[PDB]
């Protein structure tokens, strides 16, 4: 697969949240917002994988620095 390391979460966005913004790109295999181990709360960061490099490409590309929540995130590749 081909994965997206989205960064600068608002603490409200979670994995479905993420999962539904990147959804218009392409087939999505899965994705997860990062937790913190103490307080369970979000780490303000996750990852979207695709099946398809392009439809990453455009996600990673057209994504980034978009409003999601109450943040503008960012976004890059991811392994």
């Amino acid at each position: 697969h081909f994965h997206v390391f989205v960064g600068d979460l608002s603490p409200e966005i979670t994995t479905a949240a993420i999962a539904a913004a990147f959804a218009p790109f392409g087939r999505i295999s899965d994705a997860r917002v990062v937790k913190d181990m103490a307080t369970g709360k979000s780490k303000g960061y996750g990852f979207v994988s695709f099946f398809n490099k392009w439809d990453a490409e455009n996600a990673i590309q057209q994504m980034g620095g978009q409003w999601l929540g109450g943040r503008q995130i960012r976004t890059n590749w991811a392994t």
